[PDB]
This record gives C-alpha cells, sequence and structure tokens, in this order.
DNA sequence: TTTTGCCATGTAATCCCCGGA
DNA sequence: ATCCGGGGATTACATGGCAAA
C-alpha cells in the first residue's frame, strides 16, 4: 500500500479541482508524470470522490 | 473464462418467471435459483444483466 | 516532561454489482 | 460471455493522538 509523496499528493489534488472524473488522457500524463500506476491514479480520484461525499 | 452455457426450458421459464416480479436479483434469491435450477450463480447474474439491457 | 501502550481515524486497496458497448 | 469505469461498502494497515505510570 503506497504513501503518495506530498509532491504527487498536491498535484492530484490540484488536478481533482479542476476535474474531479479522469479521462483516459489526463489519467496517463499523471502517471507518466507522478511515477505512479494508473491505477493507483485511478483509485486515488475514486476514493476522492467518495471522502467528499461523506463532507 | 465462464464458458457459455445454454439454459434449458425449465431453467429460462424459470428466469422469467422471477424476471417478471423484480428485475433485479438480491445475492440470496440468486443463491437460491442457483440451487432450484442448476445454474452457476454467475450465469443468473449474467442472465439478468443482459435481460435487462434487452428489454431496455 | 518522558516514554510507553493502544486505540481511533485515515486511506489505499479490494470486493461486487451496475450500465453500456 | 467479456471489458471498463462507476458507485457503495468493506478490508487491511499505517499512523495520529491521547492516555497514563
Amino acid at each position: 500500500r503506497t504513501a503518495f509523496s506530498s509532491e504527487q499528493l498536491a498535484r492530484l489534488k490540484r488536478e481533482f479541482n479542476e476535474n474531479r472524473y479522469l479521462t483516459e488522457r489526463r489519467r496517463q500524463q499523471l502517471s507518466s508524470e507522478l511515477g505512479l500506476n494508473e491505477a493507483q491514479i485511478k483509485i486515488w480520484f475514486k476514493n476522492k470522490r467518495a471522502k467528499i461525499k461523506k463532507s
């Protein structure tokens, strides 16, 4: 279970604020730039939406 | 994965009768029907899924 | 305070069904 | 039947905090 770096967390949050649902292209670019697997990005966005739902 | 299977006539008759009351199956009834029909629970789940799409 | 013990909260991941193609 | 990504719920585990001798 990876622990995202705050450099990664800040970019994911910044991306999430801009678009809370990923396109394949955006998922790909983020994986590349952040050095993470596309599945982790997918799962981070999925969990973020669910967290926000219980705000 | 999972080989296709031809449903027998009592099978389909039984699946349609159930589908006639409720288009969604709870896991409890799906287990039930699976045991009564001799149908794998996955096959029943997929039959309800496809049938929901055809009817729509 | 220190330093120890544990338990609550957070969260990455998995289960499991859904519709659409 | 398969694939995907979606949701909701749940699991599994790290660490945040607070307790306390």
